[PDB]
């Protein structure tokens, strides 16, 4: 494929999720850019609609994985970049652990220069004095590998991979993540094998923001393929 050739600088990045869980409806719209040489994103998400309605936490995952650092030798086993500029879909249902579930579609790809993120959130069965409507959670973020395996039979991917949220009482809430991707347009994409995505993240605030609001520091890096024989 051709769309690696567009990441090699910086891509400005656009995110528009809509969001109801259990009824609260909410938007978030982040802004920032992205720079895949490194595997390093930078973004502010503000919650449009006023106060954020779940744990500005449990979003992160939701709210681009074109922007991982793939070494050399592992170039070919990066679906994400190969079905650009046409984007992909990401699907994932999200569930918490003796609490409700979060399902995801969005749609990645460029409009114009950008790298686009657009997504429609649902949640459902959540408790309402739970971790999540209860905002029990602390802000930040644990670090993570998630591995990817190809899906044949749908031309894409997919990954099942647990997150682990602090709990303000020092208990950890589980968020067992299930993900789908598929490409949008019909070009070649490359059905990598076996691998994992190695993530990190830094939660802050702007200290000159007054709505809510997360800026968010992620590196993912691509790792599990060995490397040896050139």
């Amino acid at each position: 494929s051709k769309g690696e050739e567009l990441f090699t600088g910086v891509v400005p990045i656009l995110v528009e999720l809509d969001g109801d869980v259990n009824g609260h409806k909410f938007s978030v719209r982040g802004e920032g850019e992205g720079d895949a040489t490194n595997g390093k994103l930078t973004l502010k998400f503000i919650c449009t609609t006023g106060k954020l309605p779940v744990p500005w936490p449990t979003l992160v995952t939701t709210l681009v994985l074109c922007f991982a650092r793939y070494p050399d030798h592992m170039k070919q086993h990066d679906f994400f970049k190969s079905a650009m500029p046409e984007g992909y879909v990401q699907e994932r249902t999200i569930s918490f652990k003796d609490d409700g579930y979060y399902k995801t579609r969005a749609e990645v790809k460029f409009e114009g220069d950008t790298l686009v993120n657009r997504i429609e959130l649902k949640g459902i069965d959540f408790k309402e004095d739970g971790n999540i409507l209860g905002h029990k959670l602390e802000y930040n973020a644990n670090s993570h590998n998630a591995y990817i395996t190809a899906d044949k039979q749908k031309n894409g991917i997919k990954s099942n991979f647990k997150i682990r949220h602090n709990v303000e009482d020092g208990s950890v809430q589980l968020a067992d993540h299930y993900q789908q991707n598929t490409p949008i347009g019909d070009g070649p994409v490359l059905l990598p094998d076996n691998h994992y995505l190695s993530t990190q993240n830094a939660l802050s605030k702007d200290p000159n923001e007054k709505r809510d609001h997360m800026v968010l520091l992620e590196f993912v890096t691509a790792a599990g393929i060995t490397l040896g024989m050139d």
